[PDB]
């Protein structure tokens, strides 16, 4: 289920991290907007820009601790606090997390592999409710 989902993604975090970040922006192109370097290169040429890898990297890294933290896919409201404070984030609204989590649940429903899809869809669902309780837009 979710716990071992997290294992799992962990274990293959950078290749999970591109290649969920890359469905996201391939599904939702008006995202890359909010990344301006992101524009007209391939998925191929993004994974060689040391700023996509990195930030791809630690999204990942800090979503799976708030994965790992949660109770029955419910996040911490610090960890929503959090994530809304962030000056990184100033000109995000919920429905930037909301497509993420649509591409992640789309990823996993896609790949062989037995993810705990449902409740992925619940967690982005209860975080993007954790995030407009700590005053994201
Ligand atoms: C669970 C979801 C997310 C987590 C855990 C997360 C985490 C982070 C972290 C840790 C950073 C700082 C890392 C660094 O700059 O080295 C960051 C920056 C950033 N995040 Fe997020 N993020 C999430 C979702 C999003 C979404 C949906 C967007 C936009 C649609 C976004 C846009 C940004 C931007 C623009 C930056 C800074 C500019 C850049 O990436 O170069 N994040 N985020």
């Amino acid at each position: 289920g979710f716990k071992q989902d997290i294992a799992t993604l962990r274990g293959d975090l950078r290749t999970y991290a591109q290649d969920i970040f890359l469905a996201f922006l391939n599904k939702y192109p008006d995202e890359k907007r909010n990344f301006k370097n992101y524009v007209g290169k391939s998925d191929q040429e993004l994974k060689s820009m040391a700023k996509f890898g990195d930030h791809t990297e630690k999204v990942f890294n800090l979503m799976m601790e708030v994965a790992d933290r949660a109770t029955d896919c419910v996040p911490l409201a610090s960890d929503a606090s959090t994530l809304v404070q962030m000056k990184q984030h100033s000109g995000l609204t919920t429905g930037n997390f909301e497509k993420l989590f649509v591409a992640l649940v789309e990823y996993m429903r896609a790949s062989g592999q037995s993810f705990d899809s449902q409740s992925w869809d619940r967690f982005g669902k209860n975080l993007v409710s954790a995030l407009s309780s700590a005053g994201m837009k």
